[PDB]
C-alpha cells in the first residue's frame, strides 16, 4: 500500500543510568487517517532487507462516555373524577382540607394505583337541583390525573456527558504476523529485535458535538440514540420528561421512584366528566426513529451494547505513531496512486442529519483515499484499489443540486458536477 | 516574516517498488497559528539560491455542520369564546361529545383559520337567569386557543450538531505566484521542482461548545446564530417551541405541518369572555440579538448564506505541514521581532458572552502574535509590522478592572496594568 | 525521571536577514502526557555534560469560557384570592376590564410585594345565596400567583460556553533551577546559554462535553458546577428557570429585573379559597448535589473562584514541545520502568457520572503511567516510584463486576481480574 507517512527520521544518542549510550534511529508518523498504511523496510548494515513493518490506522472511533443513566416508560395519560354533592360522602363541608396531590377518592371508578405518579385534588363544582343536588350550596370534584405504562416497555437512557477517541491500528511485522489492537498511548512497545512503537495519541478535527443519549429498551436490547433531559431535570417535550430510578418503578411508573412534570397532563373539569389532554413525547416514537447505525451529520454511530461513532470524513481525524530502530538502516516504500472517477448519482434528503448520498464510480490502481469538496459540503472516504462504487454522505440546503465539486483522488484533481434532487425529511 | 517553525528537518531513502531508492529531504513544520509564515530556501548543490517557498496559515475556521432544520414563525397568540345556553346551538344536552381540540364552532367571532395549529374544546358555563339563560342546567362554552403569524415573517432554523475546522493557506512560491486555497488534507501536492507540500490537519484547543443554530429570516436572507430546539422537541422556552416542516406552513402556523406544546397559550374562561395569556418567546427578539457577525465566548462568528467561527485567540488553533525536497539543501529564514506596547483603554461589559474591549497600542518591527495574559482570562492576536492599536476581547468578572496583566510580543515580556470600568449586560 | 519523549532530532541551517546562517539544533517533543518528564543532556564538544534539562507537563486542565451570566434565587411559590359579591367592591359590574396580570387587590391578605414577579387576573365565582352573595350573578374572584425569596439566598450562575486548554509545566535547568509555569504557546523562550524551548500547544481526545454552568452562592462564594439554561431562556425544570439581572433583583425576585415562565406556579380557584401547586425547581438542591471538587464523567472539576477540569485519564491530553540548542550536541536520558500491581477493591456506583473505585496497588521502581483497559471502560493515571495505592474511577455498567481488565504499567502487562459490587445511586 506504502503510503507516505514518515515526516521526520533522526538518529539521537539515548543513554542508560558511569552511563551506557548507543545511537537509537527514530521515525515520526504526525498524522495517520484511517485507512492509510506506511511500509518501513529495516536492514542491517550486512543486509539483505526485512519484508517490511506495516503501520495502519483501521479507525478511530468516538466511545459514549456516560452521565448517570435514568429509565422511561412508554408513558400513556389517564384522567378520572367523581362529584360528591356537599353534605354526601367527603364532601360534608365543602372540599375536605386534607384532600391534596397524593389523595386518592374511594369513590373513583377508573385504573388506580395508590402507587401511581399523578396528581390528585378537588375542586368546587356547582351545586343545586341544576346540577342533580338538594343542596344548593357548591359540591365537591374529586379529581386525578396521572401515567400510566400498559405495555411495560422501559428504556434505559443513558446521556453521552463526552466522546473519547480510542484507536484501532494493524501492524504487519516483516515475519508476515498481523495485530489488530487498540493500543496503549504513550507506551513504547517492543515489536521484533531492535524496534518498538509508540502510539502518541489520535487527535479529531471536530468540535463539540450535540449532546446525545444512549437508549436501551429493556428486554429487547434494542438501541438507539436520541436527545435526552439531564438526569433530574424533568423538562418537558424530551425523553427524559418522566425519569425512573429502576426498571419496575418505569414498568409501573411508580411514584416513589419516578419524576415528571404533572403539565404532562391536562385536565377538565366538566360538571359530570372531565376531559384529559395528553402533553406526553412517546419514547417508542424517538427510539424507533433513532435507531442505531445511524449517520449523525458526518459521524455514523454503530453497536459493538455499547455504542460508538465514526467520522464519515475520514481526513478529520488521525493517530501519530513513533517507530525506534536500534541498529538499523530505515528505507521508506512509498507509491503515488493512480485514480480516476466520475460521480454516478446524488440522491436523498437536504436539510437533514442523514445528508444526502453522493455515488461515485472510482477506478484505483492502490487503495488511497478519495476527497470530494463541493459548495455545500466536503467529504473524504477511502478508496480501493480497483473499480468501485461508493457512496459518501454529504449536506446540501436546497432541493435543486446543480454545482462544481473538484475530486482528488491520491494527488489528481478533477471538477466534476454534481446534479440531482432531494426532498424535505 | 520569517517566523521559527520548521522544528524537524531530516534525510530518508524512499523507494519506488529490483527496487528505484532516492534521498528524500523532508521539513515537519508540526504547529503553525494564524497570521505565522515560514520562509524555506532551497539551493541546489550547485546554487546559487531561491527567492524562498513562503507557507502561511491565513486561518483555521469551524464550519457548522448542521442537524435537520426546521421553519419557526414570529406567533402571536389568539383566544376565543362563545357561551350557549343549554337546549341552544349545539349545546342541545351540555357540551357536545365530539367537541375535542380540533373542533370549530361556527358560533365564532374572532379570526378562525379552520387549518391553524391550536387546541379547541368545550367547557360547562353557569345557566340560569343570573347568566342570562332561561335553562338553569349549565351552558356550554366553546373555546379555542391557537397561534397565528400576521407578519408572515419566517425564519429557516439550522442547528449546528457540530463544528469542523477548516484551514485557509498561503503559498509563496519561490517564482512569487501567490496561491491561497483550503488545502487537501494528507495529500502530497506538488508545488514546483523538486518539491511538494502535505497538509497534515487542524488542531482546536477549545474543547465541547454550546449549541449554536443558524437562523436565516426567508425572504430577506438576514442570518442570525443562537440557541434553538432539537428537530422535533417543541420545548417551550426556546427558539423552536413551534416548529413547521415548511415556508409556507410557517407563514399560517398550519396544524398540519407544525408541532408546538399548547401551553405556550392561556386560556381563562369567564362568564361572558375569555383572558388570552401569551407565553410564546418572540422569535424575532432572538434573531435580532443574535445577528451576525458576533462574538461569542471567544469565537468571532461571520457569514460567507453559511456562517463560519474564527478562534479570537489564535494560540488555539494551528495547522500541521510536511515539505518534501529531492536533491536540494534547505535553509531556513528566521528572525525575530522587536515590538513594545501599552494598553490604552478597556471597555465594555462584564459576565457577557462578548467579553470586554482591551485596547493595546504596540509597535513592531515585523509581524508577529501578541500575548495578554491577565488573572481574569487570556488570549493572543495577529500584529502588524509598525504601530498600530489593537482590540482583543477579554472576559472580567466584575465591574471593577484593576490587575496585572502580562504582555508578550515576539518573546519580549512586560507587566502591564488593566484598569477600567464595565457594565452588566 | 528519563521517559523517552523526544522524537525527533535534527539539525538545520537558519539564516538572519547579505546573510548570517549557522547551525541550529532542534529536538521535537511531539506528545507528553501530564507527570512525563524529559531529561535531555548538551555538552559542548569541549564538555563534560551538563546536568540535565528537564521538561515536565505538570498538567493541562479545562479552563471554563463563560457565556453571559445570570442570578438566581431560591424560590418558593405563593398564592393568594379573594372573592367579592356583584356590585361590592371592585366587582361593581363583574371582573372589571383593568384588573390584568400586574393588577393588585387592596382586598388581599396574604405577602404582596408588588415589586416581586407573579402573575394576577380576576375571574369569576358563584353568586347568591348558596355562595353568601345577595346579589345572584357571579362573584369576583381576585387572585395572584407569584414567588418569593424568603431565605434572600442568590446564586450568579455562568454557563461555560467553551472549555479551552490551559498547561502547566515544570523545567528544571541544568542549574538546578526549577520553573513552573504557564508557557506561552508558539513562541521560543530562552531558557539559558544556546538553549531555548517553544510549546507548540495542547491536543484532547475528549470531544464535545456536556454543557455545565458554574453557581456561586453569593455572600458564601461557595462554589457548584450544574447543568442551566441559556441566558434569557426561562425553561422549566433547570437552574435557569427564572433568571435575575442582578443580585439585589433576585433577592427578592422583582418583576422588572427577572424573567420565568408563570406555569411554574399553578393555583386552583375555589369558592371561598384558593389551592397552590409549585412545580419549580430547588436552585439550593441542584447545587448541593454538585458541589466542587467533582468527578464528572472522567473530568475532575476543581477551583482555584474560576472552576478548571483536569481530564482522569492522563492520556486523553498532551502538550507538545519544541527545543533548539546551538553549539552543543544532545543526549538523551531514557529509562524503562519495573512495575507491577494487583486491583484490592472496586467499590461504588454503575451507570453513574461519579464512576466506581478501582483500587489498585503497584510498585514501580521509576515515577510512570499505569494503564487500565476493561471491557467497560478504560483510564491511565500518573504512580510514583515504590509501593502505593491508586483509586482511578472507571465506568460499569452492571451491578456485577467481574471482568476481564488488562494493567500495562511501564510497558509491562498483566491481565487482572475485578470483581465487585457497585449500588445505583
Ligand atoms: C485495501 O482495502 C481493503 C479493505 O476495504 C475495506 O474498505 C475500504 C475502502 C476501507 O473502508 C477499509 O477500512 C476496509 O477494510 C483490504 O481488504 C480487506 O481487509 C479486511 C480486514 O479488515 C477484510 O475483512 C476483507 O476481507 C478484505 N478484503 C476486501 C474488503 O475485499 C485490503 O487489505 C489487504 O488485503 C486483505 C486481503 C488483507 O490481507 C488485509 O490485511 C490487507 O491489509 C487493502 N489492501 C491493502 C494492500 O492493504
Ligand atoms: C502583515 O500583515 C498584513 C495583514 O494584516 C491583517 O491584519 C493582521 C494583523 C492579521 O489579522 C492578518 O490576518 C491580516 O491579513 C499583510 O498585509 C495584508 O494582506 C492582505 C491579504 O489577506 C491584504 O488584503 C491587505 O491589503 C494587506 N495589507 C494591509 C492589511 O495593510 C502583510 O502581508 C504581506 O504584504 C501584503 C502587502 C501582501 O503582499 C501579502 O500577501 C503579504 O503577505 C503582512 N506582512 C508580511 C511581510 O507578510
Ligand atoms: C514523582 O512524583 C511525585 C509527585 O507525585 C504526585 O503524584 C503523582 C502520582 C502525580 O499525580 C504528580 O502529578 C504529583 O505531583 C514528585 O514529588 C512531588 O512533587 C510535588 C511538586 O508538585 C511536591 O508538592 C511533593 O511534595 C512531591 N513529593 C511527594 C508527592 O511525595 C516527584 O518529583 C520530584 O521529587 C520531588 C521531591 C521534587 O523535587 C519534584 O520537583 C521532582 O520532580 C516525582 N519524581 C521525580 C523523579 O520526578
Amino acid at each position: 500500500q506504502c503510503d507516505e507517512l514518515v515526516h521526520a527520521e533522526s538518529k539521537s544518542i539515548t543513554c542508560k543510568s558511569e552511563k551506557e549510550c548507543s545511537v537509537t534511529g527514530r521515525a515520526l508518523l504526525p498524522a495517520v487517517n484511517p485507512g492509510q498504511e506506511a511500509c518501513l523496510h529495516f536492514s542491517m548494515p550486512g543486509s539483505p532487507d526485512s519484508k517490511c513493518l506495516k503501520i495502519k490506522v483501521k479507525s478511530i472511533n468516538l466511545r459514549c462516555k456516560q452521565a448517570s443513566s435514568y429509565y422511561v416508560p412508554e408513558a400513556k395519560a389517564r384522567c378520572t373524577s367523581v362529584r360528591r354533592c356537599r353534605w354526601a360522602g367527603d364532601c360534608q363541608s365543602g372540599c375536605p382540607t386534607y384532600f391534596s396531590s397524593n389523595s386518592f377518592s374511594d369513590d373513583w371508578a377508573n385504573r388506580m394505583d395508590r402507587a401511581g405518579l399523578g396528581m390528585s385534588g378537588c375542586s368546587d363544582g356547582c351545586g343545586g337541583a341544576a346540577c342533580g343536588c338538594f343542596n344548593a350550596a357548591p359540591s365537591c370534584i374529586f379529581w386525578r390525573k396521572w401515567v400510566e405504562n400498559p405495555s411495560n416497555r422501559v428504556w434505559k437512557v443513558s446521556p453521552c456527558a463526552s466522546w473519547v477517541l480510542a484507536a484501532i491500528i494493524e501492524l504487519t511485522l516483516p515475519s508476515g504476523e498481523v495485530k489488530t489492537l487498540e493500543p496503549v498511548t504513550g507506551q513504547a512497545t517492543q515489536m521484533f529485535k531492535g524496534v518498538a512503537i509508540t502510539y502518541l495519541g489520535s487527535s479529531i478535527e471536530i468540535v463539540g458535538m450535540t449532546r446525545l443519549c444512549e437508549m436501551k429498551e429493556m428486554g429487547t436490547g434494542i438501541m438507539a440514540l436520541a436527545p435526552c433531559n439531564d438526569p433530574g431535570h424533568a423538562i418537558m417535550g424530551n425523553v427524559g420528561e418522566i425519569q425512573c430510578s429502576s426498571i419496575e418503578s418505569a414498568k409501573h411508573i411508580r411514584s416513589d421512584g419516578c419524576i415528571w412534570n404533572a403539565d404532562l397532563v391536562g385536565i377538565e373539569l366538566r360538571v359530570d366528566d372531565a376531559v384529559c389532554f395528553s402533553k406526553l413525547t412517546s419514547v417508542e416514537a424517538v427510539a424507533n426513529f433513532s435507531k442505531i447505525p445511524a449517520i449523525i451529520s458526518g459521524v455514523r454511530f454503530d453497536q459493538g451494547s455499547r455504542i460508538y461513532g465514526s467520522p464519515l470524513d475520514i481526513t478529520k481525524v488521525s493517530g501519530e505513531f513513533s517507530v525506534s530502530f536500534r541498529g538499523m538502516r530505515l528505507k521508506l516504500s512509498e507509491i503515488s496512486a493512480s485514480c480516476t472517477g466520475e460521480i454516478t448519482n446524488v440522491s436523498g434528503c437536504y436539510s437533514c442529519m442523514t445528508g444526502a448520498s453522493v455515488s461515485i464510480k472510482l477506478h484505483s490502481s492502490k487503495n488511497t483515499t478519495g476527497h470530494l469538496k463541493c459548495d455545500s459540503d466536503e467529504t473524504a472516504f477511502s478508496v480501493m484499489e480497483g473499480t468501485h462504487t461508493y457512496r459518501p454522505h454529504m449536506s446540501f440546503d436546497k432541493a435543486v443540486v446543480d454545482e462544481e465539486c473538484v475530486l482528488n483522488c491520491g494527488g489528481h484533481s478533477s471538477k466534476l458536477l454534481l446534479k440531482g434532487s432531494l426532498v424535505f425529511m
